[PDB]
């Protein structure tokens, strides 16, 4: 693990997480990327520097802190085209930023195309000295991060028309169907001991239905979020999703199948795909032997209530917020584009903050047209999303905010008094009105986007210039920031 001041170099190198060998865009030499550690309240400059060379993946980059407000640093959240030009190909930038007021489980990635595909990625914890679930558990630490990652034999420029992963990664470790039998991640735990365990999708595109043979798990926080424990048998985790949950280490002393099911790709676990070793000190140095019993009790978003100061911001009746904004989602079978209400995201060559700083301050005015929608401060805002579009279930993820969740996918019933408070969130099939809640309590250009990433570049997204007026004062870059576009538009296509 590393700190929040931390020198990350990103740069290709020739990896084999699944037996494969190929070329990946990395951070420090690993996939996934090394562990970033905090404590609430700390400071993070986090010094990235850009060695990229294999002209098969892009070579310029910017990293995006996945959860992370930003409020006052707007100019370090990391979309590219959106808060900045992206980091050219030997060169550095400085993202310094605070947490104030944030503690739980995030992680970081690529913002630039597809780029974080190619293996930028990583999690990323800022852990709470007075955590109030702390009596819940006795280990929290890199032992007990897990993340989930799809990967990719192929580079992302590459990709075909819809990609399909070729394995399951569980802190870096899985198979593919008819790949060598490589070793699965070990998880090691002491019998009697409560671990914390900090779940990450860094998924470019599957959503994973976890769950640990003959074990329970209790969920206590969502997408950096303290919520009030819920115990359940299995979890489906879009990508970009984080849950800690308590695993109580009571059960015999033997290894247990850690299960990842994608719901894309290779939908079994045959030879030992999607899965990963739950050990208990103790046990033979084996691959388990344990069985799956039916999921009588999987995570429902539903069921979910946040810690502190539940309740959705508002009036609790249907589009009783102050602005009220329903995106239309559509797909273009001959263009392969994504659209929402019309509009297809494509990246603009000046960035949404860069337009705003240059006195672009309406929605008429800023690039992408159609695009962006300019927020009001300090109002409720509800989004609704309705589900259908195909590529589905598509997790929408809101950059600067965390929202309440007042309808979820599968549901009809609205909660305005304890719905769920995250950042990622599944819209859910045809017939879902899935339906967020915020306030703008935030200046800046923020991202709206499908998290697979696949989608993204298609153009599934929008962006919310809250409050354009006041983004140059709240938001006023470093120098630093000032010169990447100059460097970033010199570049000649040949050099990306
Ligand atoms: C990445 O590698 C550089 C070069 O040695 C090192 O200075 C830096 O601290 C590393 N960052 C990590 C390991 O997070
Ligand atoms: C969809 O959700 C919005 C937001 O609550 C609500 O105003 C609208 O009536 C809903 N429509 C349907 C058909 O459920
Ligand atoms: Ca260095
Ligand atoms: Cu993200
Ligand atoms: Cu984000
Ligand atoms: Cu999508
Ligand atoms: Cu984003």
């Amino acid at each position: 693990a590393i700190g929040p001041t931390s020198d990350l170099h990103i740069a290709n190198k020739n990896i084999s997480p699944d037996g494969f060998n190929r070329s990946a865009v990395l951070v420090n030499g690993t996939f996934p990327g090394p562990l970033i550690t905090a404590n609430k309240g700390d400071n993070f400059q986090i010094n990235v520097i850009n060695q990229l060379t294999d002209p098969t993946m892009l070579r310029s980059t910017s990293i995006h802190w996945h959860g992370l407000f930003q409020k006052g640093t707007n100019w370090a959240d990391g979309p590219a085209f959106v808060t900045q030009c992206p980091i050219a190909p030997g060169h550095s930038f400085l993202y310094d930023f605070s947490v104030p007021d944030q503690a739980g489980t995030f992680w970081y990635h690529s913002h630039l195309s597809t780029q974080y595909c190619d293996g930028l990625r990583g999690p990323l914890v800022i852990y709470d000295p007075n955590d109030p679930h702390k009596s819940l558990y006795d280990v929290d630490d890199e032992s007990t991060i897990i993340t989930l990652a799809d990967w990719y034999h192929t580079p992302a420029p590459s990709a075909q028309a819809v990609p399909t992963p070729d394995s399951t990664l569980i802190n870096g470790k899985g198979r593919y169907s008819g790949g060598p039998t490589v070793p699965l991640a070990v998880i090691n735990v002491e019998q009697g001991k409560r671990y914390r365990f900090r779940l990450v999708s860094i998924s470019c595109d599957p959503n994973f239905t976890f769950s640990i043979d003959g074990h329970n798990l209790t969920v206590i926080e969502v997408d950096g979020v303290n919520h009030e424990p819920l115990t359940v048998d299995s979890i489906q985790i879009f990508a970009g999703q984080r849950y800690s949950f308590v695993l109580n280490a009571n059960q015999p002393v033997d290894n247990y199948w850690i299960r990842a099911l994608p719901n894309v790709g290779s939908t079994n676990f045959d030879g030992g795909i999607n899965s990963a070793i739950l050990r208990y000190k103790g046990a033979p140095n084996a691959e388990p032997t344990t069985t799956q019993s039916t999921s009588s009790n999987p995570l429902n978003e539903a069921n979910l209530h946040p810690l502190e100061n539940p309740g959705a911001p508002g009036a609790p009746t249907a589009g009783g917020a102050d602005v009220n904004i329903n995106l239309a989602l559509a797909f273009s079978g001959t263009s392969g584009k994504f659209t929402i209400n019309g509009a297809s995201f494509t990246p603009p060559t000046v960035p949404v903050l860069l337009q705003i700083l240059s006195g672009a301050q309406t929605a008429q005015d800023l690039l992408p047209s159609g695009s962006v929608y300019t927020l009001p401060p300090n109002k409720v805002i509800e989004i609704s999303i309705p589900g259908g579009a195909v590529g589905g279930p598509h997790p929408f993820h809101l950059h600067g905010h965390a929202f309440d969740v007042v309808r979820s996918a599968g549901s009809s019933t609205y909660n305005y008094v304890n719905p769920v408070r995250r950042d990622v969130v599944s819209i859910g099939a045809a017939g879902d009105n899935v339906t967020i809640r915020f306030t703008t309590d935030n200046p800046g250009p923020w991202f709206l986007h499908c998290h697979i990433d696949w989608h993204l570049e298609a153009g599934l997204a929008i962006v919310f210039a809250e409050d354009p007026a006041d983004v140059a004062s709240a938001n006023p870059p470093p120098e630093a920031w000032d010169q990447l576009c100059p460097i970033y538009d010199a570049l000649p296509p040949e050099q990306l």
